């Protein structure tokens, strides 16, 4: 089961609502929402080892992880966090995050590969769930 590829977005819901729960300044939220409408997502997968680059004109993130092993990244609001990804099923990985400092809403994410050429990202903050769907470019 192979997440590798260059992905572009087709659907998004609750991205703005997610940033709102995390308390992102309303002006920065409006910029992020604009940027997030047109991302380029590059995934390189070798077994359980992943590289994910999410590029927009405003902000680019790169994460490196191995399913089952602790790593560090940022929350979607830009706060350093400790992360752990596990397989929920053959096609779906789930990630729990803990802030390195401070408190804030409980955040997590999932990535799922469908049988019809889609990649589904969810990102959660307390009980706001953002769902983003991508297809290969
Ligand atoms: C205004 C500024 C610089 C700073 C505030 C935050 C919220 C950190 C920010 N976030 C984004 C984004 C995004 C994004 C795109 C795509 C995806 C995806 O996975 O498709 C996720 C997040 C942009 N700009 C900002």
């Amino acid at each position: 089961p192979n997440f590798s590829g260059n992905w572009k977005i087709i659907r998004s819901e609750n991205f703005e609502e997610l940033l709102k729960v995390l308390g992102v300044n309303v002006m920065l939220r409006k910029i992020a929402v604009a940027a997030a409408s047109k991302p380029a997502v590059e995934i390189k997968q070798e077994g359980d080892t992943f590289y994910i680059k999410t590029s927009t004109t405003v902000r680019t993130t790169e994460i490196n992880f191995k399913v089952g092993e602790e790593f560090e990244e940022q929350t979607v609001d830009g706060r350093p966090c400790k992360s752990l990804v596990k397989w929920e099923s053959e096609n779906k990985m789930v990630c729990e995050q803990k802030l390195l400092k401070g408190e804030g809403p409980k955040t997590s994410w999932t990535r799922e590969l469908t049988n019809d050429g889609e990649l589904i990202l969810t990102m959660t903050a307390d009980d706001v769930v953002c769902t983003r769907v991508y297809v290969r470019e």
